[PDB]
């Protein structure tokens, strides 16, 4: 139930393919390459499915010298969702290294 | 460069290949598949190179039902360093989700 | 505006007073974790925030020791108050447990809490 | 072992007093660089060699300056010769709703008696 199109509440879109080898591949909409990993054999006791992915914010058109990683879980059901916390790291000089990383969270629905 | 064998303070071992257009692939070590991305065209001003990667903690011997993502930057220097912050998420029930995610930091060197 | 009784989405209660010195004092009751009854909190807040529609930065700490139990840990919430039709305090938290050096790598939990004046 | 003066490696200092029941009060630092702190610590920690859980907050406003922000530090004290306080922090800035997603920085810092 992870494969498909997911939306957060701020207009972002990601299209992911969940591989039988536990790979997560896809696109984060401009448009960037996404890549990560998920638990391909989760428990069936009500627990969600742990997963994570990364996007580096460079494509053919632009480059923000930064990258975001999302760490969370997939919860299936009537209203399937992916609940995440993220770290967004920017390339800084070592003087500014303490202020390099933002932390936040985001929920995705199949909306 | 980024490509190489890296070690953290706790003795972990991280083997990466940095690809031509932003891919990170390799193994984390009990050896697990990692995947990520990096800024393939960083600043020329002394800024570091932003990157991130994910490991899902299942292999052909163990499954902890959890995933860790690392977000950081590569600093090229006399000692080349990769400085990160990580999020380790565990599959929980949604009543336990509040204690699902650990946060910490890690520094890798080629030594 | 911050002074009042606040509840999170889990049923916990946050009774606080915002003083004029930027101080925050009060009591926290958690609905989850190793805890029971009330614990003391203290923190700080921006007593003169920007006029441009931004919110009010604040933070506080609870050490989870009271007369009923000791979880050997503390939590800090960091966030901002947003005054509006639906007044709300949005935070992120760090919960640190005392550990030995060996497991300090797993001493800290991070999550996010939203508080509202209506339960 | 907590009461006193602590230093990080980026040229910052805090002076704390740890009161008998888990209170922490002090200053984070010239006058224009001085700010008030307050937090709590576990006043009856385990004797198993585990550290002492603590946390504190500084809002970045004093009599001269206002950064419209607050940092909370969450961590543990470890006694001994190299007495250390190991923390992770969260630094939140007041933003607009639109930019709340970029309001909070996360990082780590270590404090020593020397």
């Amino acid at each position: 139930g992870i494969t498909g199109t997911w939306y957060n509440q701020l207009g972002s879109t990601f299209i992911v393919t969940a591989g039988a080898d536990g790979a997560l591949t896809g696109t984060y909409e401009s448009r960037y390459v996404l890549t990560g990993r998920y638990d391909s054999a989760p428990a069936t006791d009500g627990s969600g499915t742990a997963l994570g992915w990364t996007v580096a914010w460079k494509n053919n058109y632009r480059n923000a010298h930064s990258a975001t990683t999302w760490s969370g879980q997939y919860v299936g059901g009537a209203e399937a969702r992916i609940n995440t916390q993220f770290l967004l790291t920017s390339g800084t000089t070592e003087a500014n290294a303490w202020k390099s990383t933002l932390v936040g969270h985001d929920t995705f629905t199949k909306v």
